[PDB]
């Protein structure tokens, strides 16, 4: 028989148990009846005993929600002294730093001071506030005599470092001698641009060089002509060792070559000479390539320390960058070969470079039905389908991931597939991904919402392709879909444009809660879209990047431009976030141009050259 378990569910959270004790005789079958045991045991958890814990901590320990027990049980163990039971359950793959705290606390008090101290300056070494238990740590730390001057220093310069200027101002007040240069960080740190006054900074000692150091390194990132020239004054004036001297140089020259300033150059080239950074070997190269030095770019690429050299990105400059140094050259013609079999972004340039097609090369992969149905009669996959058939995505959707958590390359492709002929494809991708049988084309690249995209597309004169293309970098495809800073939907619309996109072209939204609808969200969207199409003169590669960036960023990355080749500026934006998104969304669009029988090249005709001129 069947069970509306609801009616136990209800019970608990919050309530008595009543229903589900009653119940629970018919359960035993049901793949959710765990979680309403799980809600039983922690109501009553302070009381429970070990055994009773210990035995639901084994039999139902694959639940996601199962760590949040552990954290829970842990404290009160601790909280008693039952510090044998703490250690057999202790587990820092859980990353709950009040739990590293209170492991700390054990090991001071049961002789391992050697792990305790390192345990205890780990936690202290971080700029960030860290939980109450923490603190008892530090003080047991700070009784043996270990948290000395120079360590309450150094975490007051992560602190000032993080912009947590509280905690630091909180720290430079318990610093016996340097109270003062501590101060003195804070002020720099908010102000870097303080260090103007360079007799107000010049006292050679090691702890003001300290305060020098950040303090350029952060007005390096908003005025690096101001770092590069005071730079200069603070090396010799300041008692700067060696490696602190190298990352003041690495911000300054990472900023301006952001910039497309030549000067980085010949900072970068001796304060790195052999390649050590691996951003810093980027940028060089990255800048070379704007200032249209393709002699210089094409020997940087043959240095590349070998993880580097792998990348398709330096294969692709490397066989490039010879080929606009010595245009009549055959060189890299073999290099472009090489390179051409690939399905990325400098892959399919590779093949457009030698007028040859892109490969695809869609072949799910060799699956196994033993694998399908073991994974099939795990109990979180029964769990989760039957959240997704009671119609609770979060529940469903949180058990999917905590189940690919250890899921070896053979099983979490079975997932991949489950998932797929379900029509639910944002997991699908996502368990694939991890998997990384990339070959897999009709999973990883889904023809969702096509109903409403195909018709949305012709709405407002834009290739079907450029749609999909978008929405599957921007979502893939989760129809409800937030960010870190809190865009909304399928086509990431953001709360600001989300109102405005709206009354400006001529259709009405509702509200936040409204960007989950698809036909809302993708129709606002593609709107949004081709106002920056027409912004930037239907250039895809332009208006992709406004879409993510904003147009007065992509404005700004054109100042002063003169027939700048499309693939130099692809790779010259500043932002790696804009960079990748741009590559993904020009290359989506190839796969889903196939896909929608309407063949995209990677470049349009009129996309290739492009200036503010």
């Amino acid at each position: 028989q069947r069970r509306l378990y609801d009616q136990a569910k209800a019970a608990l959270a919050k309530g008595n148990s009543a229903p589900y004790m009653a119940s629970r005789s018919a359960l035993r079958d049901y793949p959710l009846e765990p979680y309403l045991a799980y809600d039983e045991l922690t109501h009553r958890l302070k009381s429970a005993s070990n055994e009773e814990v210990e035995r639901f901590l084994t039999e139902h320990g694959d639940l996601p929600q199962i760590g949040w027990l552990k954290l829970r049980w842990l404290r009160l163990l601790a909280d008693r002294g039952d510090w044998k039971t703490f250690v057999n359950y202790y587990d820092p793959k859980l990353n709950f730093t009040e739990l590293d705290c209170l492991y700390g606390q054990y090991q001071l008090g049961h002789g391992q001071k050697a792990e305790g101290y390192a345990t205890s300056e780990r936690l202290w070494l971080v700029g960030k506030s860290q939980p109450a238990a923490c603190d008892t740590l530090f003080g047991l730390w700070q009784g043996e005599g270990q948290l000395t001057e120079e360590k309450v220093w150094k975490r007051l310069k992560l602190a000032a470092e993080a912009r947590n200027y509280s905690l630091a101002s909180h720290l430079a007040q318990r610093l016996p001698t340097l109270g003062n240069q501590g101060a003195l960080m804070v002020s720099v740190a908010q102000n870097p641009a303080q260090l103007s006054q360079t007799g107000r900074f010049s006292q050679r000692d090691h702890a003001t060089a300290d305060v020098v150091g950040l303090g350029l390194r952060r007005l390096a990132r908003q005025d690096p002509e101001k770092a590069l020239s005071l730079l200069d004054y603070y090396s010799s004036a300041l008692p700067f060792s060696s490696d602190e001297k190298v990352a003041i140089a690495r911000e300054i020259g990472l900023s301006l070559a952001k910039r497309f300033d030549p000067r980085a150059l010949p900072l970068m080239t001796q304060y790195d000479p052999g390649l050590r950074d691996n951003t810093v070997t980027e940028w060089r190269t990255r800048l070379l390539l704007r200032l249209g030095r393709w002699d210089e770019a094409y020997a940087l690429t043959r240095k590349l320390p070998q993880d580097l050299a792998a990348t398709s990105r330096w294969r692709y400059w490397q066989a490039r960058s010879l080929q606009l140094a010595q245009p009549n050259s055959k060189e890299p013609i073999a290099l472009y070969q090489k390179l051409a079999g690939e399905r990325d972004f400098y892959g399919f340039l590779a093949a457009d470079r030698l007028s040859v097609p892109y490969k695809l090369g869609n072949r799910p992969a060799h699956i196994d039905p033993r694998v399908l149905q073991r994974v099939r009669n795990a109990a979180s996959t029964r769990r989760a389908m039957e959240f997704f058939n009671r119609g609770e995505v979060i529940n469903a959707r949180r058990e999917w991931y905590h189940a690919a958590r250890l899921f070896d390359r053979d099983e979490l492709i079975a997932q991949a597939r489950l998932a797929y002929d379900m029509q639910w494809y944002f997991p699908a991708i996502r368990s694939i991904s991890q998997a990384q049988y990339w070959d897999d084309l009709d999973i990883r690249f889904p023809m969702a919402h096509r109903a409403t995209l195909v018709r949305e597309a012709k709405n407002r004169g834009l290739h079907s392709s450029w749609i999909f293309a978008i929405t599957r970098q921007q979502s893939a495809f989760m129809s409800d879909a937030r960010s870190g800073v809190g865009a909304t939907g399928l086509m990431q619309l953001m709360p600001g444009t989300a109102k405005e996109t709206s009354r400006k072209f001529g259709i009405p939204l509702a509200s936040t809660q409204q960007l989950i609808v698809p036909d809302v969200n993708i129709r606002l969207g593609a709107a949004y879209l081709s106002q920056v199409h027409s912004q930037f003169n239907g250039n895809r590669v332009l208006a992709s990047a406004a879409y993510n960036a904003g147009p007065g960023r992509v404005r700004q990355w054109l100042k002063d431009t003169r027939h700048l080749a499309f693939d130099v500026w692809i790779e010259t934006i500043p932002f790696d976030e804009t960079r990748q998104y741009v590559q993904n969304v020009l290359s989506y669009a190839v796969i889903y141009g196939q896909k929608l029988n309407a063949p995209q090249p990677i470049v349009d005709w009129h996309e290739r050259y492009f200036d503010d001129f």
